């Protein structure tokens, strides 16, 4: 998701910025200020410890409060040998004045009285963790929504399985009545005892009993994966394939309009789920 | 949608390409980085599929744009005990100028996104209106080829019975292989010639009502699209006559054209 | 003081005081000469412990035929420097190699470490393999007891020559020995791949795909929750391995 | 006008007017999104067809409580520019993609071309393979006629059961059918490798090593100048192939 | 090798610099001036057409003759709106003078009257090829030396083969006299007719006749490879391995001190050659 | 070797690491780029093996260091019709200063390379003097182990004859395999026990005179070094007694220590 926090201390104001995008692995980038490039390893690990996946861009922005630094700290000794060097010229050259503003714009004469960066970073680090709290909270929140609507599709799945278990007896008699009706057009004498073994070992497979158990087993297993705190929902995308393998198993074996037209909604449910699982840790 | 306000004019531009799922990314500026999720939520709430290209930049106004009084004062003092003001000026910290007020500018900016999403939705419904038409066009052609087979059906029940009998007669003199090979093949296949015709006419019915909904029907079609072909090839490999062999081709051909016009469907 | 401050990636794309801009190619070459890949950010920490003026008089006249504020600090007074830069820079290059010692060791550290946690998942696969062999006998038994139970409610009278035929053609449906044998060989094969000193960061990635093709082969094969429930852990284990192999 | 001015190498490490420094990340991303590897040097050709001044008066007094030569040209008069930079830069990004079209085609051109000249050496190997099968029969004959000729000057009296044994154990020494069969299969295998649209620039390099192990196997096997003379051309052909495959 | 040529024309002086180092493939780098970055492809190909291997660094150095350019070309129009902008300030600010030197240091006011770069590069390209001539000549020259001393080792090789063909008859009788002498210590009865077939099929192999022919065939083939103008001496390094395979074949089969001590010089000759072949195209 | 002249002092530093072949590369500066081959030829002419690290830099002297009269003149003129001279000064083309004269400085520089090559050659002869000693040390130990086997030789001719007889007696009752397996094995191997001793004593002789030459003997040793071991393992796999088995070990052990002290030899 996203989060930022301004701080504003005795030295200046600071602002953290974290954002997260769908990535397969965990990756992080850091565009920090220049005073704190010695902190980057601590922050990186502090992230990996609380995140496991996602491309995350973490940024800190430093606004220095010049009113409190004071800067200056005149190297009075160097300025003087700048003054004397200015004098040995002003005399030999026999011309010219001596601007002090120029004498100031020497690299080593005006060192900015840097502020307790060890105290500035000490309060920043306290704010880095404070944002991760606000960041993870933003990510769990969003997680609570998908969990519900994924479990929502699961209930829609259950509505689709039992609806199929219900039409199997009605369909398998119609295939018995259809297949046999040709044997009379074939004029062939009624096998009777040889028919039954053929009608059985033809209904199985062709009748959906096995995978419905699997799909129902998948639904049970799906719920607990969403209800664990451990190695999160990356495996869900895998289950959606197993869900799908039992779905398509039903597609190329189904013998009735009524079973197939409902079996599409399944494929719809899987994909609806397959979209919201890409947002799961 | 261009807006021009009190501090300058901005311009939005949204695009869509084509993806199986919904995934938006935003390359907004950096002066305007606190809205990316707000925009994200307001966009994702209205769409279901497609890779979407969102927003460019607001060109800042200069005529609508803070010197350091205290620091400049202590700089002269350090400088005199040791005078252009312009040099005293081109120091990083004396001017700078914060000049922030995005909390008033963005409110008029954000109001246009829903206005922009309409123009995105309007553009895709527009593009959508054509596909609805030409998909229903292949269907009428489908239906025309459906009854054309339905008309030749009686000859098939006479010609396919004689095929089945040919299997029962060849198996006469032939040893007893069992009933499975000669019968489950020549019975499961004869019942189909008429059977999928019932399905296909039903597929056509089921296809049309799917098209008149306000929900997400892009995969529901593709699922149906596989169903069309599986009953089609079932009919293809049962080809005993020229007209049936040639008709199942037009069928399969009609199916595929859809598999591109459905590729643009959300 | 040298500081390497970078993770691991590919090529290497190295990154790099005002007195030492003449070393940047030298350092670049001396680093890449010893290591493979990865983006490296290199920063150092330097904290210290004329003739033209004669030719300047000439400038004052030819412009008139003047001011110290302009010509005040000259670059060439600070280029040739004041401290023997050719002797001070000498300890720097000698210490850079000294950090590289600790840099490679730092990379071997996790490298030897990632090796350890990859070997963790490898054992678990075998644990998931043998866990599969554990639920198999009851399955060929419950599917057998099921298949027979279905024919008797149907009361279809029994013929042994055909009885066995479904009992086999289901036993060869449910059978998962082939992929277990392949997979049991895969875990074995990885360890010796893990025991080479060479360029094996692709050889591992190939192996992880072998797992996925055999994981998916067995996943798309058997009949039970327990088998599919085991088939989840495999890809979970695979991806866990694949997250750490992309860094080699 | 865009200009790409770079050869082929790996990663890609892209390189890049004063009004357009705000595009450098945008261009970087839009290029790498479409291509594989190689060092690319990108240059463009741009040829064109206040409020602060008010806050400046303030500066003149607080320093005294002054000069146009200093504040003369201000940056912010030239930053916001004078021409609509937001509309002119728009044709540039649209044309960059236009050059990329011609850039990929330029790389496919040689890519389709290197493919051709690699296929040249491939045919020659087969020509060197069949050229080997050509000198074989006389060799099993001249070594046979030699071996027998050596036993008769020595006058060693002949035994057929042992005669054949050297005639075989030399015939299986001189034999080079195995590596020719392997090699004849190699050339066949390369062409279909050459007919894929994917990441085959390693698959080729593997094949060229297969050649060298079989080249060296046959080189280190037979007995004749003609065989060794043929074994030279192989590695010559291999290296010739390997010079052009390192660019894929 | 190496070559450079100064030019000095009506516009300034120019200097090419090429150097070549032992590389397996052909590679080239170009550090050109800034006025001629539009020439780099022509030069690259102009090199590949004349070179086949070697890492080559090609450099051009431009020394502009400021005396002939003249520069200036005052944008009198822009300078005036610089003057007026300077005036609208000088008046409002109520202070200050107007330096023209500052008005000059505007990017667009002083455009250096660039010189016919299309005429400068036209004479440079004529000098680029002139150096390649001097470069390749430097490389052939050096080539003529290695060719001689490699063929020099070849003669030393021939001295080593015939010296071996000469001692074979003397050695093979001593191995006959040695091997048989144990059969008497073995007390075993003299095989006679069974001995001869064993003494023959033991001398071959063990006697160096086959590979000597090969080595002599290698020497013949080596000479013509050095004497072709075509696909140059890269294959020589390969032949040195074939030379070496016949050398070592002689090492582990040799039965005499006298044959082996000479067979070392062979291995010495190969390596002496194997060093000078790394400098061959 | 440090030299200090009229325009500044320079310092050479040469190093050697260790390579099988000779290959020199030079990282000299850029002010001094016209000598790299001259130095190359003068170096390569004296060495045969080794990867060699050559030369650093000359620190330029400032007290031993050209304004534009004409351009500065036409700059003032353009400037006045429209004056600090220092600004007129910090233009790229008015000062610059060529200040070249490497044709006089390098002559004293180049003269020291032969002086430096001596110090390179002196350093390696120095390092060489130790290896010559300790290689000849393993050899005396070799010789001591040579005669120790030569002393036990008679027992071997008695013990190896009984081994050969054991092969002729086992083959008695045994079917006629032929003469090759029992005889070429047990004859080619018995003749050796004494044979390589003649070679090894000769190897030692041949080794020593190789060491007293002024030419390139580094591979001549390594060739010999393989010869030592091939007669050694021939003697190793003929091990019938404890003392012979244990003696052929010290032999092989002595050989290998050399294969490191020869690794530093040119």
């Amino acid at each position: 998701a996203y989060a930022r926090r301004e701080i504003k201390g005795e030295w200046g104001s600071a602002t953290w910025e974290m954002r997260s995008v769908n990535q397969r692995y965990l990756e992080t980038y850091f565009r920090l200020p220049e005073q704190f490039r010695s902190l980057e390893p601590v922050v990186r690990e502090r992230i990996r410890s609380r995140l496991t996946r996602g491309k995350v861009e973490c940024t800190l922005r430093y606004e220095p409060d010049v009113s409190a630094q004071g800067e200056l700290i005149l190297n009075e000794k160097l300025a003087k040998q700048l003054v004397t060097a200015a004098n040995w010229v002003k005399m030999q050259s026999d011309e010219g004045e001596i601007n002090p503003v120029d004498i100031l714009r020497w690299p080593g004469v005006m060192a900015a009285q840097e502020q307790d960066l060890d105290a500035i970073a000490a309060e920043i680090l306290a704010a880095l963790d404070g944002t991760l709290d606000d960041f993870i909270v933003a990510r769990e929140t969003e997680g609570q929504a998908l969990k519900a609507l994924i479990e929502q599709r699961l209930e829609g799945v259950t509505a689709e399985v039992v609806k199929v278990r219900s039409h199997m007896p009605e369909i398998l008699q119609w295939q018995r009545e259809r297949l046999v009706a040709k044997l009379e057009d074939a004029q062939v004498q009624l096998e009777n005892n040889r028919l039954e073994q053929e009608l059985v070992l033809l209904a199985q497979r062709i009748d959906v009993a096995e995978e419905l158990d699997r799909l129902e087993a998948h639904v049970k297993e799906t719920y607990n994966i969403l209800k664990k705190k451990e190695a999160v929902g990356r495996r869900l995308d895998f289950m959606m394939q197993e869900f799908n393998r039992e779905s398509n198993t039903l597609a190329s074996k189904s013998i009735n309009a009524e079973v197939t037209n409902s079996a599409i909604e399944l494929k719809v449910l899987i994909e609806q789920m397959r979209e919201q699982i890409q947002n799961i840790e």
